C-alpha cells in the first residue's frame, strides 16, 4: 500500500511534464541527474533557471551540480526544504524523494492558489462545498466514493445527480464513476486511480494531492449534465 | 503479478502520447470516449485520420463513433484486429483493451522496423549476445545479467563487468543496466527493474520493452570505462 504514494507522486510529476513532451518511469532513478528535476522546476514556476547547468551529466559530480542549481532555484524561491541535499537524491534515496516531490505538491498545487496551514485550507475548500457531509479527515472519509460524486456534483451540478443513493458496499465502482466524469468535463486528471483511493490503507497526502486539482477546475461545454 | 501486462502496457502508451502533450492514467477508462484512443494512433502511424469524429462525445452514442473511426483506421491501415469491437472498448472491458494495445505494440513497435515478429525479435538479441543462450522473453532476463549483457553490447563500456555481476541481486543488476540505457541510449522504462525481475512477468511486458533496443542511439557524453 506504500506504493501508492509514489504512484500518485509520481502521475503528478508527469501531467506537469507532459506539457514539455518529458515523461519521469522511476522517482528513484529518473530524477539524478538532475536534467527533468529542473524540467520540472521550470514547468511548475514558469521561469526559467538562474543558472546553467550540465547538458551531458557524465559522473556524479555533474549530476550533483545539476540537483544544486535546482536546489538553489528551489531556496531563492521562498520554498522551504525539510532536509534534502544533492546527494540524497542523486544517490537516488527514495524517502527523501518523496520529500521532496510532496514539498513541491504543497507550495504549488495547495497553497500558491487556495492565518491557517495549506492542509485546513483545502479541507476548508471541501468543507463548504460539501455542507451537508461531515468531512474531517483525508481517508476514510473518502473510501466509499461518495464523497467522491458528492464533489464531482458540487462542483458542476448534473455530472453525478444520484450520488446520495449510491451503493457505498461498492467502493471502487462509486470513485471510478466520479473520477471519469471529473477527468472527462472538468479536466481533473486521474493522478490517484479508483482502486487506490478507496483503499483501506490510502495516505492523507496520496488523496490531498488528488483534490488539490478541484478548486480551479472548469466545466467543459459538452457536458451530459441530468437531473435524474 | 497480473498488474505488470497492465502497467507496461500504460507507460508505453504514455511515451508516444508525450509527444503531443497528451496523458492516460487508466488504461480500462482514459480511452473509452475514443479521444486519446486517435491521438495514440496519429502519432504512431504519423497520418491524420480518414475522417472527422466527435470533438464532445456527450453520449456513449458518440463514443461508440469515436472508437469506430479508431478501428476503420486501424482496418484500413492492413492491421489484423483479435475481435476487438467498439463496445468493447468504449464500456471498459480490460482485458479486450490490453489485446487492443498489444496489437499496436506488435505492429508498430516490433514488426514495423525489424518467420513471425516475436522470433525476429529473439533472433535480434541472439547475435547482440552469442555467448549467452537465450530463448524466452523471462526466466533468460530475471537475474539481470542479460540486460547487462545487451546494454553493454549495443555500446562497449555502459555495462562492462555484467559477467562479474551477483546473480542473486536481480533489482540492483536490473536498475544498473536499465540505468544506463535510459541516460545514455534513450531507451525509456516502460517496465521498471523490480516489475522485469518479478518471478511472474509476463513475456509480453518484457517484449515490448526490449523492442526499443534494436534502433537505440547512443549519446555523445556516455561514460565508458573498460574495468
Amino acid at each position: 500500500w506504500k506504493k501508492i504514494q509514489q504512484n500518485t507522486f509520481t502521475r503528478w510529476c508527469n501531467e506537469h511534464l507532459k506539457c514539455v513532451s518529458k515523461r519521469i518511469a522511476n522517482l528513484q532513478t529518473d530524477l539524478s541527474d538532475g536534467l527533468r528535476l529542473i524540467a520540472l522546476l521550470e514547468v511548475l514556476s514558469q521561469k526559467k533557471m538562474h543558472r546553467k547547468h550540465n547538458q551531458r551529466p557524465t559522473f556524479r559530480q555533474m549530476q550533483l551540480e545539476n540537483v544544486s542549481v535546482a536546489l538553489e532555484f528551489l531556496d531563492r524561491e521562498s520554498i522551504k526544504l525539510v532536509s534534502i541535499d544533492s546527494k540524497a537524491i542523486v544517490d537516488g534515496n527514495l524517502k527523501l524523494i518523496l520529500g521532496l516531490i510532496w514539498t513541491l505538491i504543497l507550495h504549488y498545487s495547495i497553497s500558491m492558489p487556495m492565518k491557517q496551514t495549506p492542509k485546513q485550507r483545502l479541507l476548508g475548500w471541501i468543507q463548504n462545498k460539501l455542507p451537508q457531509l461531515p468531512i474531517t479527515n483525508f481517508s476514510r472519509d473518502w473510501q466509499s466514493g461518495r464523497a467522491l460524486g458528492a464533489l464531482v456534483d458540487s462542483c458542476a451540478p448534473g455530472l453525478c445527480p444520484d450520488w446520495d443513493s449510491w451503493d457505498a458496499s461498492k467502493p471502487v465502482t462509486n470513485a471510478r464513476e466520479a473520477m471519469q466524469q471529473a477527468d472527462d468535463w472538468l479536466g481533473i486528471p486521474q493522478v490517484i486511480t479508483p482502486e487506490e483511493i478507496v483503499d483501506p490503507n490510502v495516505d492523507e497526502h496520496s488523496v490531498m494531492t488528488y483534490l488539490s486539482q478541484f478548486p480551479k477546475a472548469k466545466l467543459k461545454p459538452g457536458a451530459p449534465l441530468r437531473p435524474k
